[PDB]
């Protein structure tokens, strides 16, 4: 397909595939633009609740397509300005995201497939920087997620020796929450899906920028932003019914607002 | 009793008791001013060297008492100038606080939890960040604290889906340093403040500001940081006794000055 | 031998040694200005693309020699502008270092030994942050580097209580990523250091500085130092031999420029 993003709706849901199979999804500006075009119409959807990523075929993202530049002096300074609209994008999304990992997901592949708020992984899957072994540094927002996900002990070693890592080996570092069978992969990251899609979508949305600024700000700083991110949520429908449904005893209806 | 604080001195060490077991320590403006000046209090009192932080009856805390606010639009930035002091107390005490949780810790009353330095939790406790399930974002420091005590992808799964974690579970995750039973959490607790309340209470204080301000800090400011803190520990009374009990190889008697 | 840092090249790898076998390579002044000169050596040898640090005898190193300062009013801050240019000269190293602690590391010690990039540990081999015992705070980097590495929940356990870690429980929290049997120790961390000595050393280097800066920047701060440093990593020779070896399926030959 022309920008090879595949974009389906369900029940709240937009689902997005990257749709390279044929190349493992590796990433040219091209997908870029196209994967960019749709978390916006995702966010701009008010029908679309929550976001769910994956890989059609075997790998989930092989990362930067290494064909894609053709042996002239390399500006990545100039086109990392390109990789950072999209991971701005995905930083900032108002709505959650859930990664289904479906495969290998390797250099920019695992910067992406990281950037998801909830990420389910394959059996089979598996992750490596890739980086280093190209004789680059890690981009698409690697270098800031990987020690903030593993610690810096672990963002270390995966980065420096780029080691395959299994799914279970992702599983006990955070860089995935849950490992299920490939065949129940896209079943599991829908149901989860369309859970966070029925979920207080402001507040995931908020919850999600203190999380962003977390590590750069002072206590004092923080707590000013939680007043004000916590002044926002308390001025929607969603949290007069948290509020009733808590005093009722009964399950919260949100809309988003 | 009026503010709902209980307060106790034992052997250098002030025993801080959150008291509306009727209401599992729900927090109200009324509670956050007892607390704030039960915290002035021990730290200005020259008999106390360590506080110790606890829930009477069932609870720890279930986070803010979700009945104080009267169906108004509610000003949440305003109130949490409030919550803010306290934290803002709690953050930069000069003397260790043991947290002995005794059950529920939820909402705020998990936030509060984790300002121990050193955490204990009876068997049969848990913690629930709570605030999604009402549509609000994580308050009281807790988007601050969590991230940097669990890493970033647990503190995902624990704000955005608000499970709720045994005390064995919160033990994996760092949310506790030590489970006991039930009926030995106040021993073991008020055993650990009671070293504490023998410990150089200064090098602890500026330890305290080394880790509150550790993220933010580029290397240079943290070693400039290090010296300054560094310089004021030097001077104490208590490195002098240090390095005297080093040199004969017998115990410090420390003063905390 | 005057200076107490031994120095041997092998095959890319400068190999340094803490020589004050007979007081566990406890750190004085002079110790840290010839390991400050060995690390200036190591960076400007065109023949080095990779270091190794450890200990001479039955310590890797006891910290600061608490002998060195003779019961005159301790400056800390003018001192620490010492530990502070060794710290800076670690933390800026353009190429990998790898620490093979063959001992005890406590104190400035255990902030050495926590300043490379792979660390491997002996069966045997132990850490204790030990500061809060002489009354003082953690220096030398380390209550930069501790909650990084651990997490902060650890991290404050660490330094307020200074435990005694075994290897198996520092390979447990990420203090180091591998433990050895002691007569393996020099072979296999020799081993690892002459790999990344044939290792993109420029990748490397860049890599840390992006690790370094991580914390303190925002989202859009990180993506904009990835793009400057993958520009320049993209400059290097050793980019073109990364992309050249991946077409054509075979290793890489780094040059480290
Ligand atoms: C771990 C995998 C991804 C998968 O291994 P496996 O599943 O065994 O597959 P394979 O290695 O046998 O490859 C199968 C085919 O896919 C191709 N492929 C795999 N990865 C990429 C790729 N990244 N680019 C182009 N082709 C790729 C291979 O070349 C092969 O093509 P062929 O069938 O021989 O024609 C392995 O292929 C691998 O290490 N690939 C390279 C990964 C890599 O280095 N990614 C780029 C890191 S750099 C980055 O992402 C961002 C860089 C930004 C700066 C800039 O460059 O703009
Ligand atoms: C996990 C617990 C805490 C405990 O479960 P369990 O032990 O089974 O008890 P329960 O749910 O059956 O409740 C027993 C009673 O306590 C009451 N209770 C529990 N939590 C609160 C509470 N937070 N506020 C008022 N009442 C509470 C219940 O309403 C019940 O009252 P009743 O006996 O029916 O009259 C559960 O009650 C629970 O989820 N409660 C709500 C926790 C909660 O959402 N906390 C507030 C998060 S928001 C926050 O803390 C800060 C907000 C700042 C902005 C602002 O609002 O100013
Ligand atoms: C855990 C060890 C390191 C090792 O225990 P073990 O292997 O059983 O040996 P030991 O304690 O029996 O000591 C054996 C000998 O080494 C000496 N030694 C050990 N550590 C040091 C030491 N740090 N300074 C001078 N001597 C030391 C001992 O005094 C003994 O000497 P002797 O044979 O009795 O003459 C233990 O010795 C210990 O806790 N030592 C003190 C560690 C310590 O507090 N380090 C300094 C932290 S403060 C820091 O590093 C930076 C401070 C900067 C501000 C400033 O002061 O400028």
């Amino acid at each position: 397909n022309i920008g090879m993003i595949l974009k389906e709706r369900q029940d709240g849901v937009l689902v997005l595939t990257l749709n390279r199979p044929e190349k493992l999804n590796a990433i040219t500006g091209e997908l870029l633009d196209a994967l960019y075009a749709a978390l916006k119409e995702g966010e701009e959807d008010r029908e679309v609740r929550a976001l769910l990523l994956t890989g059609a075929g075997r790998a989930f993202s092989a990362g930067q397509d290494l064909t894609e530049f053709g042996d002239r002096k390399p500006d990545y300074e100039a086109h990392l300005r390109r990789y950072n609209r999209v991971v701005e994008a995905l930083s900032g999304l108002e709505k959650p995201l859930v990664v289904a990992v479906n495969g290998v997901a390797a250099g920019a592949g695992m910067s992406l497939a990281l950037w998801g708020d909830l990420r389910l992984a394959a059996v089979g899957a598996s992750f490596t920087t890739a980086f280093v072994r190209i004789g680059l540094v890690p981009d698409s927002g690697l270098s800031f997620l990987l020690p903030r996900l593993v610690g810096l002990a672990k963002a270390q070693e995966l980065l420096l020796l780029s080691p395959r890592l299994s799914a279970e080996e992702a599983l006990a570092l955070g860089l995935v929450h849950r490992v299920v069978p490939a065949e129940k992969l896209m079943e599991e990251a829908l149901s989860l899906a369309k859970e966070l899609a029925q979920g207080p979508t402001r507040a995931y949305a908020l919850t999600k920028k203190l999380l962003l600024e977390t590590y750069r700000l002072s206590l004092t700083e923080a707590l000013a932003l939680e007043a004000v991110l916590q002044g926002q949520a308390g001025q929607t429908q969603d949290h007069e019914e948290g509020v009733r449904a808590f005093r009722e005893k009964r399950p919260p209806r949100f809309q988003g607002r």
